[PDB]
């Protein structure tokens, strides 16, 4: 009884702490139409150039305009628990999930003490990898596109969860078949 | 032509920053002759009582006797370069490989300003759910071990590593049977 959730967030430089977490976004995997985004102020003035031309985004107006990080990860817990029940699991899902995991569970502990989605995340790449059993080389997202044929942290959120979906389903018929 | 590479730490907290890495294992996950283990000083105060009972080791202690961090990460990284080529690439392994890599990236950057493992980590749970399409709850180390029947940092490294290399030959033998 497990509900994946398919999250992507935004950055201004590699680790959190020395950088910020800029945006999140999240979608049930298997119901991508229930879905959670907003906009963090920075904790830091740190940045790296080349994160904040991926973004397109402003630190000082993320200064006016963002959520305060703990709404966000207020409101980001609520929105879990509001797509989860009490008798389901709740499991983490990105692509690269290394990196936004540990953002994700940096602001969780700092802001409310205690991460909803526990210790672990699932990884896109890694699951290909094992369905795969490509070089990791060949586990870069242009590459999986090829092979599975697909068709803002929101946009990326909805597009890893259909990329989880399609090698989900090609290692559920290599099993089966 | 990767160089994959088992790694494992032990810490007094679930976030770096906050808290502290206070070792570090890694063998070759193909070679696991080669091997890398080193203590750190913590760089906080803060820990949770259930972490360090883990552990088993003394913030005190390890502040006499643990490696700078800086010294760790440098050392760290003489060693990824000493069992990985020019012409090769290096690949973080882990198991639950988000919480290792949240510890290992925060170091390389805090200290060294790089990560020579680059952004990505594999994670073997994932992996494994990839390969056998269990659920995600039975991707547990204890689970993994009924199905897979493999036979301290470094320690849990090691086992990892061998986790790793089962599940890899039952991605491949299924891919090629």
């Amino acid at each position: 009884k497990e509900i994946f959730v398919s999250v992507d967030v935004e950055t201004s430089g590699p680790i959190p702490g020395k950088y910020s977490m800029l945006s999140i976004g999240a979608c049930v995997a298997f119901e991508p139409s229930k879905q959670f985004s907003c906009y963090l102020k920075p904790i830091s003035e740190d940045f790296i150039p080349a994160a904040m031309e991926v973004t397109g985004l402003s630190l000082e107006k993320l200064h006016v305009d963002g959520l305060d990080p703990v709404d966000a990860m207020v409101q980001f817990k609520e929105w879990i628990n509001s797509v989860v029940k009490e008798d389901e699991t709740v499991v983490f899902v990105g692509f690269n999930a290394s990196f936004d995991w540990s953002f994700i569970n940096y602001y969780f502990h700092v802001y409310l003490g205690d991460n909803p989605f526990g210790i672990a995340a699932l990884d896109i790449k890694s699951m290909y990898f094992g369905v795969s059993h490509a070089s990791w080389r060949l586990t870069r997202s242009s590459e999986i596109a090829k092979v599975v044929k697909p068709e803002d942290a929101l946009h990326d959120a909805r597009y890893q969860a259909e990329l989880f979906r399609l090698i989900d389903k090609l290692s559920e018929k290599k099993k089966l078949d």
